[PDB]
This record gives structure tokens, sequence and C-alpha cells, in this order.
């Protein structure tokens, strides 16, 4: 694998890339904004209007965030290359999106598991201008708040389903809202073209029961029909989210997909 | 239970096996016959149709090793525990087949991680009884008795694509040799019904430069035509495989299909 470190942000937030991170960022925009000109949802197209990223080196965060403030009074947060789930939930609770300060190697150009400065800003960033999407990923960080371990695994089920993997069904097609998806060309391409995967609409019930593997092609997805369809998690008070939590839990988990029995 | 205490043999080499352990064999017979009845290849029919496995109940090892060693020469070797890759080989070459004395758990029943009896009676033995198969195997285990830590690797791979995954490319359609997909219902589906997977044909070099791990859905399966295809491979001498080997390793391994990127690297220190 790589060890990645974030960088340190000078007393300014200034971070000094190099002409070489400059050109992987490049490199990972230009392969990847072709990959979704007709995959990614138009909230999220919405999304890089409104941030106008740079498409030949690495954003400041201040660029990043003057735009998030703008739109829904996010802003980036630079964080270590490994933070724990309590800081995670509770800078979300304040509006604030973690951000690694890495890029990666050229040896993972395809592919890492640590989520680099691309994933973040390129994959999460575009939606975090659009209030539906930014007040569910404020409500989400409140729900963990005061979780307890085994209601911590039920939200990260939650997240993966609809932050990171996301779908649409559009009337136009199949679209990505889900970050992990937006910012890999694997990825986005498994997602969209895949015959065999499992392709369900969303239910917050059914999401919360179903087990899934990071390391492995997923075997499901589920879809909204549009991003705005979060507004109804959004505003189930967190007494409420816990009590579907525990619906989940006492229910025990769906039976796992055979490609999740099977992960390591 | 099978787990922590894998079953020993007594002096007779007997095995009691309780009734929820039959049980759990029979379960799992009783849905493989199902899912293999148009899927695996004629050879692996014929040689259930000689071992004439019992429906109901695991089978003493004398009893499946008395029909190989009529059939190839080969015998059933029980193991308690894993064994590493110089005495796999060394048993292999012997024509024993280790096969590690514990049923599954109800609670594993889908799937488990390591082989164990039914996935080696009933995925590998029934071709132990075809004379192609078995000499192959018997070759695999001569090739990697001097091998190298690096050519085991190579030769793992192989065996992997063959004797675990392999596929054949019938006039009548797609079927199966592997003992990976035979003894198990998702590989057996995936295997025979995955669209977009790459089903390609065997070359022994496309194999050797194939990188994979066992721990995901297979983005890619070799084919021959018909069992005795193995008798190509079984012809080579050691010598022959390890030029292979160094030839494979001077184009270098193919490039990863992205799931295999993905997946987490694993050290193997057991063989398949
Ligand atoms: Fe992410
Ligand atoms: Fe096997």
């Amino acid at each position: 694998g790589t060890k990645y470190v974030s960088k340190v942000p000078d007393e300014h937030g200034f971070i000094e890339w190099s002409t070489e991170e400059n050109l992987i960022w490049q490199e990972l925009f230009t392969r990847q904004i072709a990959c979704i000109k007709d995959k990614a949802c138009d909230e999220y197209h919405e999304g890089l209007a409104k941030l106008n990223l740079p498409t030949d080196r690495i954003p400041q965060l201040d660029e990043v965030s003057k735009v998030l403030k703008v739109s829904t009074g996010w802003e980036c947060y630079p964080v270590p290359a490994l933070i724990g789930f309590g800081e995670f939930f509770r800078l979300l609770s304040e509006k604030k999106f973690p951000v690694a300060t890495f890029i990666r190697s050229r040896e993972e150009m395809d592919y890492l598991q640590e989520p680099d400065i691309f994933h973040e800003i390129f994959g999460h960033c575009p939606l975090l201008t659009n209030s539906s999407f930014a007040n569910y990923t404020e409500a989400y960080g409140k729900m963990g708040l005061n979780a307890t371990k085994e209601q911590r695994v039920f939200l990260a089920r939650l997240y993966w389903f609809t932050i990171e993997f996301g779908l649409l069904d559009t009337p136009k097609g199949l679209r990505i809202y889900g970050g992990g998806v937006l910012s890999s060309p694997g990825e986005t391409d498994y997602a969209m073209n895949n015959t065999d995967v499992d392709r369900k609409p969303f239910d917050i019930l059914d999401v919360l029961r179903t087990p899934y593997r990071i390391d492995i092609m997923q075997p499901i997805y589920y879809m909204l029909t549009k991003v705005s369809d979060l507004d109804e998690i959004r505003k189930f008070e967190v007494d409420d989210i816990m009590e579907l939590v525990a619906q989940a839990e006492a229910l025990g988990l769906h039976e796992a997909k055979f490609p999740v029995k099977k992960a390591s």
C-alpha cells in the first residue's frame, strides 16, 4: 500500500503543492470529467459550476470553502490522514467537511483505500453546495454525536449507501450522487454499466439492514429519485433515527449477498 | 463442534461425525446436486458415478480412497491442521490428496474460506477418478518439490485457474471442472451466468501472468475445451514449466483488473 500524511497548512492555511502533485490532480480531473458528463446527476454538475474547480492544480481549501460558505454555510476543514468516528461526526454536525491534505501516489492512481484530496474535493464537495445534500450531511453528523458503538455501525451503513455510493433513478436515466463513485473511473463504470448488480429503490430500513464490505465491488446500490429526496431523512429527529436503528438491530441484518459472505 | 478442534481419525482411521454434521453434509450435497445438473462437466458426472458418495452422511475417507485407488492410484489423506506448501506439493507428488477433517458450521453453510471436507470430497475427489485430471494433479505436485518461493507463487496461480476455478468451453455450452466452483452454489451461478466476467481460452503464459485475489468474485476465468486438455501441461518437464515462469517474469504480470486493485493484498501461508 502506501502510508499518507496530511501536508501541514502554513499560518495562512496555504499548502505548497508540487508540480508533480498538480499533474496528478490534472490527470485525475481530466479522466473523470470525461467519465461523468452523462453519468453524474444534474445536482452534482450544478455543484461543479458553483465550485469552478481548477482543472490543472490542486485548489487551496480556502478557495473551496469560500464557495461552500456562500452556498450552504459549509467549509472544508483540514484534518490528519486518519481521524476517528468521534471527530468525523462532530465536524460534520458543525458543517465542517474533513479533508486530509495529501494526494495519491502515481502507483495508486487507479485506486486507493484512503480518501485523498481529489476524492474529497472532486467527489464530495460539489454536492455540499446543494442545500438538500448539505443539510442532510449536517443531520448525519448530529445523528452520530451520542451514538453507541453499535449505533455508529448502522449510521456508517446509511452513510455508505448515500453519501459514498448513492445513485438516482431519474427521468433521464440512472445517475450518480455518491462521491465514492464520482471520483473513480472503475467505480463509475461498474455502478452505471454492470449487468448483474442489484440497484434497489432507497428505503431507510432496508439500507440500515444491508451488510457491506469496503474492498469488494458492491453487489447492491440504493437509488433515490433526486437529491432532494434526502430531505425526508434530514427531517427526522435524532430520536426517530435511533428508533429506526433499533428496528434494524432488533430485526438483524438482511442475509448478506454472496460476495459479502466471501470477503475477508 | 468442528471449530477449534478439527477431527482426528481413531486408530482404525474412523471419524465419528455427529448427526448435525451429517445433516450439514446432506444439505450441502442436495443443494449442490441440483446446482450442477447441466453445469458440471461430463467428466465430473462420470466421477460421481464412480464414487457413489452417500447423500445423507459424511463418507469415511477410506470409502473414497478405495475408489480413487482402483481408478487412478490416488487416496484421500487426512490433515487435522492446514499444512505448508512444501508438504502440500510432497503429498500430491505421492498421489495423496490432503483433506481437512472438519465440516463447516451451520452459520457458514453458504461460504467459508478454509476448504472443508465437503469442498474436497464433493468438489475435487470425483475428478481424481479421471486419469487426465489425476495425472495432471500428480505432475503439479512434482512441479513444486524443488520450486523457489516465487516459483511456488506462479504454481499456485496455475492451480487456482485450473483445479480450483477451471471452466470448459464445450459444444454443449460452458461447463465446470474447478472444485472451488463445483462445491459452491454462489460460485456456480456466477461462473455460469454472470455476464460481465472475462472468460478467456486457456493459455499457460496468460494464466501465469494473471494477478488474482482469493476473497473476491473472480474477474477472469480460463477455459479448456475438455479435461483431457490438461494432458498438454502434465506432459511438460519441470524445467519446461520453470522456463514458462521465467518468461512470465520477463514480461511481468498482466495489469490487474480493477477488482484486484481494490482487493486487500493477502499473504497465503497455505496452499489452495
Ligand atoms: Fe468519500
Ligand atoms: Fe480446492
